[PDB]
């Protein structure tokens, strides 16, 4: 029941306040993509708009992990920011 996990922490992620570090919400953001969609085949946007470049980069940097790989780090990373947030 990984997926199973994986969706409810994909929800409680929500739950985390706006304030984490982007450093943080960009590692989320590039696994939950890698997890739902699998590897990016979208061109990588240009230099105007660092926020979906940025994105972009945080997907294409975790190409290499299978959907089960991603949901792993993804549920784990969650954890360390609700167990750090609770704090």
């Amino acid at each position: 029941g990984l997926q199973e996990e994986f969706e409810e922490f994909a929800e409680k992620a929500k739950t985390l306040p706006d304030t984490i570090s982007n450093e943080d919400k960009l590692l989320l953001y590039g696994l939950y993509k890698q997890a739902t969609v699998g590897p990016v085949t979208t061109g990588r946007p240009g230099i105007f708009n660092l926020k979906d470049r940025y994105k972009w980069d945080a997907w294409k940097a975790v190409e290499g992990k299978s959907k089960e790989e991603a949901m792993a780090d993804y549920i784990t990373k969650v954890k360390q920011l609700l167990e750090e947030a609770s704090a």
